């Protein structure tokens, strides 16, 4: 039974783009649909964002920021004076503005879109005492993001998300199979690498670091640019932050709120082999993980560094252990459902035997009725107590 009307706002992870990019195939739903207008047509107000890729989760929490209650999003005078890029990206309308006035909203994140919406919390709530001091020291403005007391998150669900991070940050040559990986994205939205657009297509949204792709350049020449640019060798990234050490990191300071409900949905496509139960990728997994990345993923270990065989078990992109919430470096609770949800704590929704792609359509698996998740999930959503 309905107990709260708030809307419902989609977040992607290390891959996505607006409504209006990729000539419209959508990153919520890709090639199975439109996963927004099913929300919005069975009665759940939903809306998208669109964040920076391959930007850090603090800069893409502060992006989401500004797209939601209007304005020209602003990273921090001391963030960008320690990062070195511009303290002020690009300025929105506001999709929600409503938020400044006692509105809230529920975010559905994938991939990393977790850790940037937990971030989002977490600075709502706390702000930045670096920036607050920053400010007064250099008399510089301070954005309400980073004074904290802030509160418009009734909900964050996670899906596929690598709160601990993913192992596949150390395979030899991530750099380049992460690139392909962009790549092959670009195959699944019918769009080529080669070819030098005139329309943008897929914006990077790059603009605290003065990147943009050129006229007359393609994706593959961009991404050969972008690999040697800050976005890529920096440890203000989403590279930074997916590994298992910056995820750590991020989770010594991005905790729970207790206003807010948290969800995780974990996912797995693997099986154990026969020979010492490495994983491998099941039939039917997109093919860009069954080749490039599972492998690696099912076999990787560290028994120094944490990890073990619980660790093996893959989603193609992201270790399955990680996915249920952070807890290397996190003082968060997480608690299996047990059909009541509860604020504060991570409610562990479960594992899907679905891939790190298919989970959000972009790759097919016609055994898997999205339509019917989603809508489900939305309304659980909309039965929560606000
Ligand atoms: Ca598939
Ligand atoms: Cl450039
Ligand atoms: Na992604
Ligand atoms: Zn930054």
């Amino acid at each position: 039974l309905r107990a709260n009307d708030a809307p419902i706002v989609l977040l992607h992870g290390f891959t996505g783009w607006g409504r209006e990019e990729m000539f419209g195939f959508k990153y919520w739903g890709g090639v199975r649909g439109d996963i927004e207008q099913w929300l919005n047509d069975n009665g759940y107000r939903t809306y998208t964002l669109a964040v920076g890729p391959l930007s850090s989760n603090w800069d893409r929490a502060c992006e989401a920021y500004a797209q939601l209650v209007g304005g020209t999003v602003d990273y921090g005078a001391a963030h960008a004076a320690k990062h070195g890029h511009a303290r002020f990206g690009r300025t929105y309308p506001g999709l929600l503005p409503e938020l400044k006035r006692g509105g809230r909203i529920h975010i559905i994140a994938h991939s990393q879109g977790g850790q940037t919406a937990r971030m989002l919390v977490s600075l709502l709530e706390n702000g930045s005492q670096e920036e607050r001091e920053y400010a007064k020291a250099h008399n510089v403005s301070l954005s309400p993001l980073f004074e904290g007391g802030h509160h418009f998150v009734l909900s964050v669900t996670t899906i596929a998300t690598p709160h601990d991070g993913t192992t596949l940050v150390n395979m030899v040559d991530f750099t380049d199979r992460f690139f392909d990986l962009q790549k092959a994205v670009l195959e699944a939205a019918a769009v080529a690498s080669n070819v030098p657009y005139t329309s943008q297509v897929y914006d990077f949204k790059l603009d605290q670091w003065g990147l943009r792709r050129q006229p007359g350049e393609s994706f593959d020449h961009y991404f050969e640019r972008l690999k040697r640019s800050p976005v890529w060798t920096s440890t203000d990234t989403a590279r930074y932050d997916l590994s298992v050490s910056g995820a750590e990191k991020l989770n010594q300071w991005v905790q729970a709120s207790p206003n807010t409900y948290y969800l995780s949905f974990s996912t797995e496509r693997t099986y154990r082999g026969a020979l010492t139960g490495n994983h491998y990728p099941e039939l039917g997994m997109n093919a860009f993980s069954a080749v490039v990345c599972a492998p690696f993923l099912g076999s990787y270990r560290n028994p120094t560094l944490g990890i073990d065989e619980r660790w093996l078990e893959n989603d193609g992109i992201v270790n399955t252990v990680s996915m249920n919430g952070p807890k290397r470096g996190s003082s968060d609770r997480i608690v299996p459902y047990d059909g009541t949800l509860k604020k504060g704590v991570w409610n562990d929704m479960g594992t899907y035997n679905v891939d790190h792609l298919e989970i959000i359509g972009v790759d097919p698996n016609p055994s898997f009725d999205i339509r019917a998740f989603y809508l489900r999930l939305a309304e659980q959503l909309a039965s929560l107590q606000p």
